[PDB]
Parts: C-alpha cells; structure tokens; sequence
C-alpha cells in the first residue's frame, strides 16, 4: 500500500463571516501565503505527493484555480465538492474512489503546525501497517475540541467531541494517519444528535478495538489557532517573526518539494524567473543559487 | 441627489504574490471584515452614497458578487472595469459616464483612515464648490508617494510624483476630492515618465490654478495602506486593538448607514440576519437596541 | 513652570506579576520609552510644566534618577512617596504642598492617550475657572472603571465605581482636572469598600455639587488598555504603529518641551546625542535642523 | 557537585535609550516574566543548578531581590558585579572563584530559546569533557553577530565577530558551554575596537585546537531577537501566542524545578500561596494538581 493525503477545506465559514463571504477560509494569508500552503507543506513533509483537496460548492474551484494538478512541485493535486458541511469523517466517504485500498492521511485546510523534527513526530504514524495514529496538545480552551482522556499511565482511555466537562486539556489536532479501514467505517457511521459524521466517532472505533495510537505533541511545537479572527491575526504574526528572523520561509511548498526531491533545480528557476520581481519568486532563485 | 464617488481597487497585486494569486487584494480581511469595507465606509462617512467600483477584468466581478448593487446598505454602486493598470487619473476616464456633470471623490480600495473628526474634516472637503482637496500626511518614505513641497511659511507650492529625492515627508493620501472638471483634466494627460496617468499631474493642475486646497491630515490621525504582507498585518492589529478595547467597530458600513440614516432599524436587522451567528451580525443586532 | 500636575505612578504592581517584582509597572516600556514619558507628554500638551510625580517608597528614587528636576526639558519636576496604594485620591493628600492654593490636574501614570486634537480637547478644561472635569470613552469592559450614567439627554447623572451591574459603556478616563477645592474633599474621604480612596468618590461629590463637566472622547480617540500583560504588548504595538508608519514620535517629551518653546536648540541637540544610537536621538537632532 | 552556570545581565543597554536609561534590558519583560527568566530556564533545562549572576553596580541589587539566593527553587544562586561593560568574556575574569577547576556554561541575559527537544540538543554539550561547544542559527542578519563558517562537509573553518562580508547565514548564539579552559584563555585576551574582550575570540582559539563544537540549531526552533524595541514587542508577542493558545508557560522556573525535580510538590505549594491572588500563582498552584 502507499498513503494518499486528503486535506478537508470545506466549512460554512460562518464564525469569520463577512472576511468569509469574500474569501474562504482556507485562502486567507497567513503572512506572506495562503493558508492552505501550511497543511499542505504538513502532508508533503510526510512524503505525501498524491493529495486530494476537498472544499465547497463555491470554494473548491479557487484552489483548484491557485494550486492546479500540482504538477509544478511534483505533486498530483486532484479536487473534489463536499455538498455541505455535514463532518469531518464526510471526507473519506467522498474520497473513496481516491483512497481506492490505500491507507490516508487527512489534515484540516486550517491546521498549522509549527516545529522542530515534525517529520519525525510523524514518521511513526506515517509507517504505521494498521490501525490510526492521531496527535494530542495541551490546550487551555479542550472543550473546542476532541478531547482525549490519558489513564495515570499515559494510556488513552476514551474520546469525547467537545463535551462540556472535558476531562482533560489534551485536543486532538487536526492531523489523522489511517489504515485503509477507515473508509467502510464512515461509509457506516450515522450522524450524531447535532447532524454531524464525527470523526471523533471514528478515532473511537479504533480506540475501542486497541488500534489506536496517540502520539503526544509536546509544547515544543506550535499549533496554531486559526478560528478566530484575532488567532489569525495572531498565526500570521507567529510566522512573520520566524521568517523575518531567519530569512527562511515556514512552509514554502517550492522549498519542501526541492530539499526533498520531488523537483529538481531547473524545475525550480522555471518556476521563479517568472517571479523574479516579487520577493517570494527572488526567494525560491535565491534557494537554487546558495 | 445622491453625492458621488469612485473606488478605485485595481491594480496587479503582484507584489503580495502568493497571497493575490486566487484573491483580489481588497478583499483580504483587515481584522474582522475585507478590505474594501474601509475605504467605502470612508465615503459613507463623507456622505457619499453614488459609488463606482472600478478593478480588473478578473476582479470586478468579484466585488460585484460581494456588495451588489448596495440597496442592501442605502447606497448605490456600480462597477466598471479598468484594462490596464496605467494610472490613477484613468479612473475618471473610465468614471467620466457615471461622473457626469457632478462633483466626485476618489479613494484607493486599500486605504485606511481613522480618527478623531475624520467625518469633519471630509465634509469641508466635500462642501468646497469650486476646485480640489488632497490631503498631505507625513510619513516614513515620501518617495513611494506623491509629495507636496511646502515655502518657508508652510504654504504647499508644489508636488512631485515618487520624487527620487523628497522634498518634504509629506505624501499625498489616498482620498481626493474633485469639482467637475478633474474629467477634462484627466483625459488631457499624457503618461508620466513611468508611463502611468497621473492624479499628481491633476493635483498640480489645481495647485497652479489656485484652487487646491493642501488639507494637513494631522499625526493624530492613522492612514494606512496595506504595501507589503507585514503592512497588512500590522493595519489588522492597529484596527483589532482599537475594536476590542472600545467594543465599538471601525468602517462597518452597515454600522455607518444605520447611523447616517441610510436605512432604518428594520433594515439592520435583516442584514443582521446571515451573519447573527458571530459577533458581527451580533453588534449589528445590538445596535438596534442600544 | 506655573500650572501644575501631579502623576500618580505607584500601586501594588500585584497584577503584573513577576514583572513588576522588581520594576515599577511605570517604567516599563511602551515600545520605546518608559511608560511614564506618555502621561508626562499629556500634562507637558495641557500647558503644564509643574509637576508632581508619586510613586511608591522603593521607585520614587528611580523615576527622580531617571529624569532629575525636570529643567533639562524646561520642566519642573518634583517627588513624593506613597507609603501604600491606598487610593486614587490619596494623590491630592500627598500633593497638598505641591498643590498650594492652585488648580491641579491629575493622570494616571498607566494612561496612555492618543488622537487628533487632544489639546484642544483639553483646553477647556484647563481653563475652567471652578469645578472640575472628566473625560469619559466608550469600552467594551466598563465594570472595570468608574462608569458614567447618562440621561435621555446628554447629561450625566451618576458615577460608580467599578459596577456589578454597569450603567453605561461609559469608563471614566485616568485623566482628571481640578480646582483646589479637591485638596480638601480628599481629606474628608474615608475609604470605600474596597478600602481605597476613590477618585469616583470625589467627582461624585462634584456632579452632586453641578460643578463636574464630563467631556465625551469620541471613538476617534485611541485609550490604550495598560491592564494586563496582553494589553501592555498591543499598547506596545499600537504605538510602533503609528510611530513607523509617520516616522514620528508619540509622547516624545524633549520634542513637545522643544515644539512649545520650553527649551532652545541647542539644548535639544546636548539631550539628543548620548541617544544618537539609535532613531530617538537621531530623530531630536534632525527636528532641530532644518 | 552542581554543574555551573553563568548568566551575563549587564550591559550599558545604549541601543535601547532611553527604555534602558530606567530599567535593566534583562528586567524588561517578555510578556508575562522578566527577560531574565527565559536564559536562567534554559540553564535550568540543561541540568544546571548552581548559576552566577553578573549584572551592573545599579541593577546587581534588584536581580537579588527579584531571585534570591535560589534555594526556593533548589537552586545555588549567587551575584557578582562587573564594574563596567567591558565584553562578554570577562565573565570568565570575575567569575573566575566561582567556577574554581570545573567546566562552565555562560548564558547571555538576553538569549531566548524556544522549541521541541531543547535539552537533547543540549545534551551533548554538557557531556563534553574537552573542548567548546557553541549553536548556531541562521539569520537574516549575520553581520550583526559572530559568524560561522562551513566547508562542504559541515565542517566550521571560521568565525568571525560582525563581519564586514559574512561567509555564511549562521549566527552563533548566546548560549556557550566551555571546559576549564575558558578562563585562562579569558585572562589572555585584549579589548576589541568596541572595547570589549569578545566571546568569540574565547570561541576562536577553540575553533583553531580543533576543539570548537558547533551545534546547529534547526529552523524548527525560535531564537527571539532582543535587539530591538520593534524585535522585543515581537518576542512577547510570540511567547503571548505559545501561552495562551496551550494554557501552559514557556521557561516558568519554577515549573522547571518541580517537574525535574529539583523542589517538591510541597514547596511548589508553599510559592504558590502568597501569589494565588495573581495569575501567576494561580498556574504555580494548578501544576500541583490536575
Ligand atoms: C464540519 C466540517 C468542517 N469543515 C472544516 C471547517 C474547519 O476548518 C475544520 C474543523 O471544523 O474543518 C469541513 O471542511 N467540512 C465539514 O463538514
Ligand atoms: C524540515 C522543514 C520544516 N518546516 C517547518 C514546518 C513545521 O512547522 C516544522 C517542521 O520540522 O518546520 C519547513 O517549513 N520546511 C522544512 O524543510
Ligand atoms: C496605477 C494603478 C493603481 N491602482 C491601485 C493599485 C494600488 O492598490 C493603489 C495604489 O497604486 O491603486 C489601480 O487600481 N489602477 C491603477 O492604474
Ligand atoms: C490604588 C492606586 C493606584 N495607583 C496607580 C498605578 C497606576 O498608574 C494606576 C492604577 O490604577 O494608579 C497608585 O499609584 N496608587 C494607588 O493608591
Ligand atoms: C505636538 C505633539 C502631539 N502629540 C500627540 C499626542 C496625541 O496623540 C495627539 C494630541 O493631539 O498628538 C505628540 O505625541 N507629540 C507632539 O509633539
Ligand atoms: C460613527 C462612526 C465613526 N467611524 C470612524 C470615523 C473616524 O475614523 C472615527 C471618528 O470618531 O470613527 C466609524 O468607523 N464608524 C462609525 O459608525
Ligand atoms: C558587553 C556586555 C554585555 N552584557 C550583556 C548585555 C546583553 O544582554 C548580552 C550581550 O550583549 O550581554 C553584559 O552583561 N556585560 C557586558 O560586558
Ligand atoms: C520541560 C520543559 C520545557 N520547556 C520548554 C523549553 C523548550 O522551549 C520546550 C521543550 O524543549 O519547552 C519549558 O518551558 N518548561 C519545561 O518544564
Ligand atoms: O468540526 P468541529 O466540531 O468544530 O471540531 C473538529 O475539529 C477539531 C480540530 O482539530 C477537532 O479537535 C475536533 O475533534 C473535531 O470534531
Ligand atoms: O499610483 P501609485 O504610484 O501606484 O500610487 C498612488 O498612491 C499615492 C497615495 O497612496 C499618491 O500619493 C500617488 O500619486 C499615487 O501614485
Ligand atoms: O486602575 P484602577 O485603580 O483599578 O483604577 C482606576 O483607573 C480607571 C482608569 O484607568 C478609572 O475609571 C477608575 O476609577 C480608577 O480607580
Ligand atoms: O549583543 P552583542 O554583544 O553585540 O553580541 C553578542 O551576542 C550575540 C548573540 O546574542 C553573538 O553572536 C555575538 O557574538 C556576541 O558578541
């Protein structure tokens, strides 16, 4: 088997409206890109090239229009409509053609990871044989999120979406590493009291049945909040910091697909000359020089 | 009798390049709502409610599927293409239909005013009969701008367009002013040394006639524009933290209209609805009861 | 050096914690100066260049270290110590000597105003001839202040201090001018329930006397939140803002002593070199020439 | 017995005039702690428990005041003076009793490091018998630091204090770990053109033994800039972003004793008492339980 990426940029985008009704969520800038550059750089760091990108009715055609069939980094980029927003676990069931038997790798088009050594955070899940690997972070605001309860030795012991008692302050991030198991699991989940295919029920199947993993995602790393309009004012100053300390960019994909192979240096000045006079395209020549 | 006005939000965008790929610069958000809210609630403010749009090819439509035809707000807008960005003067050869025989403001779609008795200041603007206003701000790097020159009593004598050597600190905003005949004098021009049509070349025009009038917009005003990725930021924090501190929103039209008695409570409501889920329709509805 | 001020730059610091372990909240920066230079600048804009500076036992020393007896910025600079924070109203107790049989103006040592045409704003209350007057500024946390009540017309009515049950958005500000009537009240108070001599304790017995004017600052205005370790970054900010943007300084004292005629040029020149490092010097000798 | 730190907090501080003129640079805060917290953390997280502080005649006395002796948080704290501002490597001079025969760390006051698996990246420092080990970290701005040079193979060949041409994009930080050595070759230094004995003459005759360690820091790790007033508000704001979105503290000392156990849940409680009434002690309580 390989591991095929689906990143979920769907949502009402209510909670940002009116930014939203001009934009979707997941094309908002995050400093000096898009948004859905990050959890797409996220996927690419997992050496995942084939990647299915699922948004709205209205907002799948302006990626497909910004990022194309991939084909310039080195990626096969495909799209397909989520109708409405009725859950995150949706998505596998209208990936299943895409998936076919493989296992996947789904991230949310809003999520935002930041850190040292990330491609061996994940290098585990990303090998897994079978079952689900699903990422833990302390958070102060749980009852956002899937929260996860740990026994007292470190052993998750059950899954709950948003409960209003959370019975601890660890959410589960918005990055999943499944087995091929996944799909017939949605495709047979019935929508909880509030309407939704929760993909909360999901990871608690593969809890239930001992097949899944929670790897801890320490406070070394940055996840970063992009729900509000004032956390993404705050992500995009978060990044602003790094790259204007470094000099380097933080999930450039141009960048990931040359260090990790995907294209070659000519690839790259074929993709910078016709950029040369903004600073993102003198970035990415610069990268071919020294 | 509606007074009238231009929005002139065109233009590449090739220097925010990602970010303006798949998104009209003016529709990115500044904090909590796209960008263009800022400059139309600038010409509410000034009791403007006749507005043309004027973008690209690509772009206009997309404004056009935001704002409509503005009844919504108590206004009426309408839009119209620019080919090629060769100029801000071009905007009143594209506006000169909808001009007429009237009066009529420009304002660029990314800037940003704010502060105490702005509505004032632009309403002696708007109440001069014969000639223009401009208004002259002192800023960090004059030479990205057009800049006024002043004698030693503090009288402006003369401007220059993106002087490689400013004679003064003083730039020219974004909001001007015109009488009717801004329309001939731009469709006299010839391009400038950077090949663009000028509204400098119209200002000097006033100047040497006698009749413009150089209005010193103060240090305890903000204007902003939103230059690079780091600006955008930073215009974001600057009007985030003025909202959350007051409780009070910064160019919400539907707040602007309310107030200057474009529409009525009834009509705030209803606009009020798509977005009651958030804190914007929630302010909205709050208005209306207090 | 006639008209006086007293800034009030003590407290417990127990908010702040562990930052104001060991300095005074006071003297902490606002991205480049000391917090104090900004209600310093506020008096200095008011006409007033007595002033009187409280602080607490272990920081009076530091504030008189750091800016001496004032007549380098044609000032004059006096000290007192608060033995406790035991109160707003305590100042004019501890200043009765500094006050005399004259008017007085108080500023909070936190206050931090910004906006166009703020001495005019001030000016008459300055030269109120007796009673005594306030500024009141829309927040969105008013049962952090004292709030002031309104009438169906615009009157005020009534004063609280930090209300369960706010009566208005209106937060009275840290800015208060007086005739010498206060010395008196001040020492007839006892502490309220919170065990503080309350400033709000003395203006309500003006309002009851019909001898408070409560002047409203529009939302044009910027009162920046000094609170919290949050609120201290985006003060911080706000002001980078403004400042990078125009190239200007906010509350830069030695320019304000310089523009009002306080000190000559040659004087502004010696104080700017030891800062010639960095933009502040470099930005008072160039307002010197020419 | 203890391994030996140093933590360098003096400084003239002229390049943040007049912020410095009234408070210590390492007493500025960092969002919610004073600067020197985050240098002392990361000695702390290196195993390092007896630490020297150097600071000025002036602000010696408030670093006492503000730590102790350290045994509060089972620490062996204790203070030398440096009389002037004469380099970085006279802390090896007056330090030259404490560190006795042992190997040394030296930390900047300002130096401030945040990310994933700090300690392991530490580790073989510490561990060093022989030799220097020192990190580095690319910049945008080599020429403001000392620089270090690679051959292709990863192999430091030069290092160079602001170099007029850098030979590389690598900074090397603030944080030094040095044999016995160190102090001897301290002794034998001559002041630079800034007047000061510079560290990385100390790292150049290690760098020409053979004996000079350079670790590299990966981008994934953040190394706040406080060069600047604009690069400290950036510094709290980054460390504002990390806290508030995880619930938790970054370089909270005392948390670092607790969960490395240096002091025990008994005496987490006995600090936490005296500070329940601010948030700070509030989290120091919440450690000691859920
Ligand atoms: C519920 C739902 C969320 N979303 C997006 C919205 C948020 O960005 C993220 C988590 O709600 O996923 C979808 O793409 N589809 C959905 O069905
Ligand atoms: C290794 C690597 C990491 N990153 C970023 C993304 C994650 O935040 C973290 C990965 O270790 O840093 C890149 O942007 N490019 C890279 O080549
Ligand atoms: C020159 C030019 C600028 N613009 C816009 C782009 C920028 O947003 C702003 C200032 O150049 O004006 C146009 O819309 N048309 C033009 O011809
Ligand atoms: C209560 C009190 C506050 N303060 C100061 C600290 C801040 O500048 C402001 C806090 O309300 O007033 C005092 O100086 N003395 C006091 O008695
Ligand atoms: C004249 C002057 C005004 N101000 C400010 C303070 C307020 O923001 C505003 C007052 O109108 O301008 C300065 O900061 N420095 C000055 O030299
Ligand atoms: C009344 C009002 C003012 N303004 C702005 C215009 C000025 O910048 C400032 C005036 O106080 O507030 C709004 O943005 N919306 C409003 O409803
Ligand atoms: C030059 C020098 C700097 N410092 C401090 C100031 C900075 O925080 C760090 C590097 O400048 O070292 C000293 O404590 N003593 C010194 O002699
Ligand atoms: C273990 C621990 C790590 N950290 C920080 C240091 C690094 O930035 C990161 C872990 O390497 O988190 C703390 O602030 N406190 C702690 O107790
Ligand atoms: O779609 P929701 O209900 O807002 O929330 C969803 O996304 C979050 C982002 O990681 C997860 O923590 C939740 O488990 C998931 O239910
Ligand atoms: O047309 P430009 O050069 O692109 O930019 C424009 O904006 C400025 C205000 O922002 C004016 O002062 C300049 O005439 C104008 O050219
Ligand atoms: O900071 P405090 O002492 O809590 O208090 C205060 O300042 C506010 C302005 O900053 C006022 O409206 C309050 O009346 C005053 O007591
Ligand atoms: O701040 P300074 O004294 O100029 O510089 C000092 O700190 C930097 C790290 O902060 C180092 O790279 C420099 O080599 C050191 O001399």
């Amino acid at each position: 088997k390989m591991r095929k990426g689906i990143i979920l940029a769907g949502g009402s985008g209510t909670r940002l409206y009116p930014v939203t009704m001009a934009v979707s969520k997941q094309l908002l800038p995050i400093y000096d890109k898009p948004m859905i550059y990050y959890p797409l750089s996220t996927l690419m760091l997992a050496g995942i090239r084939d990647i299915l990108i699922i948004s709205t009715p209205q907002d799948t055609p302006r990626f497909q229009q910004l990022l194309g069939d991939g084909s310039q980094w080195g990626l096969n980029l495909q799209y397909k409509v989520q109708p409405s927003p009725d859950g995150l676990a949706q998505a596998f069931i209208i990936g299943e053609e895409f998936i076919g038997g493989d296992d996947c790798a789904l991230v949310l088009g809003d999520n935002i990871f930041y850190g040292h050594d990330l491609p061996k955070l994940m290098e585990a899940a990303v090998n897994k044989e079978s079952g689900a690997t699903v990422f833990a972070y302390h958070v102060n605001d749980p009852e956002r999120y899937g929260v996860v309860e740990f026994d007292k030795n470190g052993t998750a012991i059950s899954l709950e979406e948003k409960p209003l008692e959370p019975k601890s302050n660890y959410a589960v991030t918005g990055l999943y590493f499944y087995d091929n198991d996944v799909v017939q699991m949605a495709k047979n989940l019935k929508p909880s009291a509030r309407g939704e295919l929760e993909i909360t029920d999901i990871n608690r199947i593969y809890l239930e049945q001992g097949r899944l993993s929670v790897a801890l995602m320490g406070r070394g790393y940055a996840w970063l909040d992009t729900g509000t309009h004032q956390s993404l004012i705050e992500a995009s100053n978060f990044i602003a910091t790094i790259e204007e300390r470094q000099g380097l960019k933080v999930s450039c994909p141009e960048e990931i697909a040359f260090r990790k192979g995907f294209i070659d240096v000519e690839q790259v000045r074929k993709l910078a000359v016709p950029l040369i006079k903004n600073n993102y395209g003198q970035y990415l020549y610069k990268q071919t020089k020294d």
